[PDB]
């Protein structure tokens, strides 16, 4: 009698790393875990290339990426929907997309995993709409999986709009750090430094041979 | 025995108008009728995709327009060396670049045309290296087409960096206005108006063909 | 067969002038004199004590002050609807209020009736929602008089949301310079000067024999 | 031989909790154990409607709920004095005018009784006028009651106005954690959720009879 | 019967110019020609050396400069006992200092001669001391003498110190334009420019033989 | 066969405390335990009075309490080149002024010697100029002897410039804690506070008889 859900993140991938890999896998463990839900699917779609950032690669190499690195998992998989769209699109249409999508097979409900990370940025003066934070706590969910659940329950009490709906949010606890960010590793990578047994061996050797990330 | 002199004019070209195509006229004009240069020929070069500003069209765009706007010119023409490269180049590369390839050739000198613009810019509190700016007025020169020379005069004289290269910088009086910025013809166009007879008619038919602008 | 409609007026009136009484005389000869429109009521409506600004004195001053300034005219009156609410109230909210109160007498359009500054505030980086300033243009409609409508067409050219429904904007000028502020007015008060004839002889006489305006 | 003291707070007590109860308990306590002196009555005064400040409710609420936080205390007092100026009134005015009322009675000192948050807030760039500042601690005297005396203790040691007087500042150390703010009771409040046990039971019940900080 | 009055101007004098010098003449003519007062002595007082800015030379060459300025003038002279002090005096210090300096001679005025730029000062947010604007013009007077007397008088009516104190500020209108700032002077000298006729003779043989402000 | 090192170190010593001993102490110690170098000698070299900071007493003092410092030293020394230059030099050119010292002496190898505060100071945002830091670092190299060379090891992680020539950054740990900062000395001179034992004897009764730092 569970809850079917699917996972759904957003984001970047720029490029895709075990932590991200991870973050997964820990939130279907959480979610299966309540004994409410089952977790039916999950799915990366990274950002596309409208969203014009400084550092970030065309999306047709992050798309491979994020394919090299789930080619064996049995339930996650890479939708190339918002990369494709030749404008860039809110999250809050990413998820109504998605959603929609399932009610056309003839229900799942997708919910939006993230970190800590999103609920720091809801709270930033001016960054969002209440109204569109709104949508998507209240009419998707949010999964945070993250090492510091502490400051995440912080940001839910600080918020009256993440407050009044936490019934549908949910906080995950990582015990196994694993802090691998996007970040850290380009800046590896433009120092030549080894990148090894942080991301999939896969998605290192396509770094490698294309040479992304050396340069700046 | 007067100078031989090449007109650069570096910018995003989105997209190019009359007033582009004016300012060469003007300076050549000008810069003859000192009795002191003879002026050789003209390059606009439009920046790459590497600058990633919103708003900005992919360059080959931008390099067909200023092709068609140039087509019937016997002086002025399109390089696309500084759009081809792969990182991002300062117009004091773009310059030696330029310099270095008449050189090549067995001297006219390259000098940059700018409008007053250029000048507001070299003042904008950490925007501009004092070293770089003089390395541009001092090795190179700039002839200032504008219709505002009363402004560009003064940033000459409130700068000690182009105060002290001034006799290399010329100022040039327009004295027929025409203001036909791109970012006033990029508003028109989201607004379904009239562009013509403010750029070339083949511009105009290039970019209503291709929708551009349109959007957003 | 023109269409009849109610110029509606929010603000603070701390205190009402003779210059706001201007504007409402002005906007109907306007409107009516466009052969499209007939115009049959106005509408003064303070906002309340909500609206916790310094300097703003109790709303009841306020409202009567606004009726003694209107008591002998035919077609303008004071509603004290929104000084009344417990929360405050935002001017679109305002307007709903005062547009479906004319549907329950069984269809006059109600417009807003402001300046410049209205258009000038509108701009204002993060100040108002986008889509909170379309539902008053498109919904309603505005009727700016002002002094420098130059100004006024200048701001309805640079925001996209006004442009568009432009058609909805009426920019009204008046050749009779009569600035008499609120701002001036409290200013002269607190100096001990005279306002006799930039104000109501009655609305002089209360902010007299109540000493308002007179500390700080 | 001890010096007889009396206590004032000021503040804007919306409400007053159990925490503003326990800092008079605390600070008498410890200056009747210094061996120096002798407490003699507190006194609240909070702040009045001149303030304008959003959330800050009426000031006849705020006096109830102090009177009725205190019906039963043998030594502790509401002061409604400033709550009733048509003006508002720096505290260094409260003060004098309180010390200047004890001395009519035909000699015991009022000291200021607060938080670290005062000195906190004594050093802010611009915030307060330094002689201000030194008429307070010099003229008057602090006693700050606090969880963090280590903090006060630092904000001392960091303003010379401070050093300068600081035999006239006491620390207060709380050793029992109560940090009941009125900012996370109006936050509970918003929420429907219960603050029995925070405040005393008659001002919890007011509070709850007029549905107070319920709304927005 | 008429007022004797004392002119003092502070200031850099960094260097002094003709321009200070035509203030003097400019302001005494002006008073003398109320009917109300007579102008007895002038007074330059330079700024000290504890007074740290960039670009500020040693006292000992601005007194010197302006000694050099003044030594024909039958009534304005240099007085260095401010330049001699150890920390840097308020302007209302060297007022106070000057005035009870007369009053021992067993009586004169002194009143404070500045340009408009002083009125801006008076009014950047946070910059002055209410109290301290108050007791200048109020205990001393102000004598502006300025090109743009219409800025002088709006800015009198824009603060609410000044214009209670305004029968004590006399704004005096240059109708000459001699805009001779010691900013441009400074700027001229570095590039090496003449500033012959603009600062007296002997001033300019002083700067020429010790090269001031000849560096940066 | 070890590296002959001079360890030179900037700074306003204003005053000069046992702090800045311990430095030179523990950094050859620490130098010379690498097995690689010998530190062959040691420079102060206080700021000019060009450098116009308020609080910043004459250099002449502020030499001398440096010689009294370290007039029993072996090894470490005081040199008043760069302040006694009529115009401020940067840390950059005070560097090559001393390598090309050593070098015509007929080769020993300068390196700046400083805290982690140096390395913050690199990364503020527009503060250096990139090449600056690449030329110090690279061409000289850093000592930094810090009590938190845990954050010295973090800003160099975080920069390229620093990382990049980081096998030329020596980070050294004092396990001693002694941070007598010349800030806190000013603080507590000015209260009338002792400073016996902070800094040498001399040097403190210097500092009392010419009553540095009592003032403001």
């Amino acid at each position: 009698e569970k809850t079917e859900v699917v996972l759904l993140a957003c984001g970047s991938f720029n490029p895709i790393t075990n932590m991200h890999l991870r973050l997964f896998e820990l939130a279907k463990d959480y979610m299966n875990g309540t004994g409410r839900y089952t977790v039916v699917k999950g799915i990366i779609s990274p950002v596309g290339d409208a969203y014009k950032k400084k550092g970030l690669i065309p999306a047709y190499h992050r798309v491979i990426m994020a394919e090299l690195a789930t080619k064996n998992s049995k339930w996650v998989e890479v939708d190339t929907w918002e990369s494709l769209q030749k404008e860039w699109k809110e999250t809050l249409k990413v998820l109504r997309h998605h959603q929609e999508k399932l009610e056309a097979s003839d229900v799942p409900k997708v919910k939006l995993l993230c970190g800590a990370d999103l609920l720091e940025s809801f709270a930033v003066p001016n960054l969002w709409k209440s109204e569109d934070i709104t949508q998507i706590v209240a009419n998707y969910g949010l999964i945070c999986v993250t090492r510091a659940g502490n400051d995440a329950q912080k940001f839910i009490y600080e918020s009256d709009v993440l407050w009044k709906h936490r019934s549908n949010i949910h906080v995950v606890n990582e015990w196994f750090a694993n802090d691998i960010s996007s970040t850290k590793i380009r800046r590896a990578l433009r120092r030549g430094q080894s990148i090894r047994y942080l991301v999939p061996d896969l998605v290192q050797e396509y770094i490698e041979k294309h040479n992304l990330y050396s340069s700046e």
